[PDB]
Protein backbone atom coordinates (compact mmCIF):
# COMPACT_ATOMS: atom_id res chain seq x y z
CA UNK A 1 0.00 0.00 0.00
CA UNK A 2 1.42 3.33 -1.05
CA UNK A 3 0.38 5.71 -3.78
CA UNK A 4 -2.24 3.30 -5.08
CA UNK A 5 -5.35 5.12 -6.25
CA UNK A 6 -7.87 5.28 -9.10
CA UNK A 7 -5.34 7.53 -10.87
CA UNK A 8 -3.11 4.79 -12.33
CA UNK A 9 -6.10 2.51 -12.78
CA UNK A 10 -7.77 5.09 -15.01
CA UNK A 11 -4.73 5.60 -17.25
CA UNK A 12 -4.33 1.91 -18.19
CA UNK A 13 -8.07 1.22 -18.33
CA UNK A 14 -8.59 4.29 -20.59
CA UNK A 15 -5.99 3.08 -23.08
CA UNK A 16 -7.83 -0.24 -23.07
CA UNK A 17 -10.96 1.43 -24.49
CA UNK A 18 -9.27 2.50 -27.74
CA UNK A 19 -7.00 -0.57 -27.69
CA UNK A 20 -9.99 -2.78 -28.52
CA UNK A 21 -11.98 -0.14 -30.38
CA UNK A 22 -14.65 -0.19 -27.65
CA UNK A 23 -15.69 -3.60 -29.05
CA UNK A 24 -14.95 -5.35 -25.76
CA UNK A 25 -16.57 -2.74 -23.55
CA UNK A 26 -19.60 -2.70 -25.83
CA UNK A 27 -20.25 -6.42 -25.47
CA UNK A 28 -19.06 -7.72 -22.07
CA UNK A 29 -19.07 -4.23 -20.56
CA UNK A 30 -22.73 -3.70 -21.35
CA UNK A 31 -23.76 -7.05 -19.86
CA UNK A 32 -21.69 -6.61 -16.70
CA UNK A 33 -22.91 -3.03 -16.53
CA UNK A 34 -26.45 -4.32 -16.26
CA UNK A 35 -25.20 -6.75 -13.66
CA UNK A 36 -23.69 -3.89 -11.64
CA UNK A 37 -27.12 -2.30 -11.09
CA UNK A 38 -28.50 -5.68 -10.10
CA UNK A 39 -25.76 -6.61 -7.66
CA UNK A 40 -26.00 -3.23 -5.91
CA UNK A 41 -29.79 -3.54 -5.89
CA UNK A 42 -29.50 -6.18 -3.18
CA UNK A 43 -27.18 -4.14 -0.98
CA UNK A 44 -28.73 -0.68 -0.74
CA UNK A 45 -30.78 1.52 1.60
CA UNK A 46 -33.31 4.39 1.37
CA UNK A 47 -36.33 3.08 -0.51
CA UNK B 1 5.17 -13.82 -9.33
CA UNK B 2 2.52 -11.16 -9.83
CA UNK B 3 0.79 -11.10 -6.47
CA UNK B 4 -2.79 -10.23 -5.60
CA UNK B 5 -2.66 -6.47 -6.09
CA UNK B 6 -5.01 -4.57 -8.41
CA UNK B 7 -2.02 -2.79 -9.96
CA UNK B 8 -0.34 -5.91 -11.39
CA UNK B 9 -3.73 -7.51 -12.07
CA UNK B 10 -4.72 -4.53 -14.23
CA UNK B 11 -1.60 -4.70 -16.41
CA UNK B 12 -2.21 -8.38 -17.16
CA UNK B 13 -5.93 -7.67 -17.67
CA UNK B 14 -5.20 -4.89 -20.12
CA UNK B 15 -2.96 -7.10 -22.26
CA UNK B 16 -5.27 -10.14 -22.10
CA UNK B 17 -7.99 -8.23 -23.98
CA UNK B 18 -5.99 -7.73 -27.20
CA UNK B 19 -4.58 -11.24 -26.92
CA UNK B 20 -8.00 -12.80 -27.39
CA UNK B 21 -9.36 -10.08 -29.66
CA UNK B 22 -12.13 -9.31 -27.12
CA UNK B 23 -13.70 -12.67 -28.06
CA UNK B 24 -13.26 -14.22 -24.60
CA UNK B 25 -14.48 -11.24 -22.53
CA UNK B 26 -17.55 -10.81 -24.72
CA UNK B 27 -18.63 -14.39 -24.08
CA UNK B 28 -17.29 -15.92 -20.83
CA UNK B 29 -17.16 -12.48 -19.26
CA UNK B 30 -20.83 -11.85 -19.89
CA UNK B 31 -21.87 -15.20 -18.41
CA UNK B 32 -19.67 -14.52 -15.39
CA UNK B 33 -20.99 -11.00 -15.20
CA UNK B 34 -24.61 -12.01 -14.97
CA UNK B 35 -23.46 -14.42 -12.27
CA UNK B 36 -21.93 -11.54 -10.30
CA UNK B 37 -25.34 -9.93 -9.86
CA UNK B 38 -26.72 -13.24 -8.66
CA UNK B 39 -23.97 -14.18 -6.23
CA UNK B 40 -24.15 -10.82 -4.45
CA UNK B 41 -27.95 -10.87 -4.72
CA UNK B 42 -27.99 -13.31 -1.82
CA UNK B 43 -25.11 -12.11 0.34
CA UNK B 44 -26.37 -8.58 0.89
CA UNK B 45 -25.86 -7.26 4.42
CA UNK B 46 -25.18 -3.66 3.40
CA UNK B 47 -21.40 -3.93 3.47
Amino acid sequence: MGGISIWQLLIIAVIVVLLFGTKKLGSIGSDLGASIKGFKKAMSDDE
